[PDB]
DNA sequence: CATCTG
DNA sequence: CAGATG
């Protein structure tokens, strides 16, 4: 956790350059099981060798271990951390859109910039263009302040709408968190349901409602069931305009929301605890449902949950307040 | 995993 | 339809 930091930082380095600037997910893949064990190792690796006792831990991992103990750095990660295509491919993908499959044929016709872009934006697509033009926006995080402003409008026009909506805002800022980077609504409508055959309207008509009053800005994609945009808090007083933000918006079977509710809340940590322990208490949970563990070594047949208070009932634990869902 | 591009 | 991106 800090005992074999340095190893796994860069591994992670070596890893991720494998994947995005060679193709070598393979190798990219070594690096990071490699650095998944090694971190989990109780010791402090003092040696290569000591290394390669370890499973993923082969010998040219190990001699890249040996060299940075040895010495403060690396020769090829100060040889890529140098390299303006590799530190290309790094930035391109900043901008939505671009995956490193783009940032490479980017870079390989020359656009390596952010003007590159811009004169060439002819080669981007939709979601790269809006991603381009709210480049810095994009990358702000947004304070808990413009969030509850944001959660503010969701909730009433969803409302207004149908009485029967049911709107959440999960993520981080569902924890209490100060500021969040996006932000996800869960939606759930009484009239959809596992076996209900869809209802596309269900999803298509808030988001209309909400570009109608102007929450809602541009499209990135809009499915039956998820629609990706970007969004912002009508400029005040005209001097200070809010920045723009990503914004997701997500149909649910309304037997299987909390679930869903629950899950996207997190943090990770969290619900694999509780993963853990449902598992204790004879069960199974997962983003859409929670399930009675048969002994025969697995089984299934869902639970029926109204609430966050269905699920940890359930597993018979302690109800957590979002706040404290951290750890 | 759902959506887009091509 | 494969393959990309979030
Ligand atoms: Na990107
Ligand atoms: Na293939
Ligand atoms: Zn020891
Ligand atoms: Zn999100």
């Amino acid at each position: 956790e800090t005992l074999n930091g340095g190893i796994t930082d860069m591994l992670t380095e070596l890893a991720n350059f494998e994947k995005n600037v060679s193709q070598a997910i393979h190798k990219y893949n070594a690096y990071r099981k490699a650095a998944s064990v090694i971190a989990k190792y109780p010791h402090k690796i003092k040696s290569g060798a000591e290394a390669k006792k370890l499973p993923g831990v082969g010998t040219k991992i190990a001699e890249k271990i040996d060299e940075f103990l040895a010495t403060g750095k690396l020769r090829k990660l100060e040889k890529i951390r140098q390299d303006d295509t590799s530190s290309s491919i790094n930035f391109l993908t900043r901008v939505s859109g671009i995956g490193p499959s783009a940032a490479r044929k980017f870079v390989d016709e020359g656009i390596k910039t952010l003007e590159d872009l811009r004169k060439n934006e002819d080669k981007l697509n939709h979601h790269q263009r809006i991603g381009l033009k709210y480049f810095g926006d994009f990358e702000k995080r947004i304070p808990r302040e413009e969030m509850l402003q944001m959660q503010d409008i969701v909730l009433n026009e969803v409302k207004k709408v149908d009485s029967e909506y049911i709107a959440t805002v999960c993520g981080s800022f569902r924890r209490g968190a100060e500021s969040s980077g996006d932000m996800d609504v869960l939606l759930t409508h009484p009239s959809f349901t596992s076996e209900s055959t869809k209802q596309p309207k269900l999803l298509h008509q808030v988001v209309e409602q909400l570009q109608k009053v102007h929450f809602i800005t541009d499209t990135l994609s809009k499915g039956e069931t998820k629609f990706m945009g970007v969004c912002q808090l009508p400029s005040k007083n005209d001097e200070k305009e809010y920045p723009h933000r990503r914004i997701d918006i997500r149909l649910i079977p309304k037997d299987q929301y909390y679930c869903g509710v629950l899950y996207f809340t997190g943090s990770d940590i969290f619900n694999k605890n509780m993963r853990a322990h449902a598992l204790e208490k004879g069960f199974t949970i997962n983003e859409y449902t929670i399930r009675p563990l048969g002994v025969t070594g697995v089984a299934g047949e869902p639970l029926p949950v109204d609430s966050e208070k269905d699920i940890f009932d359930y597993i018979q634990w302690k109800y957590r307040e979002p706040k404290d869902r951290s750890e």
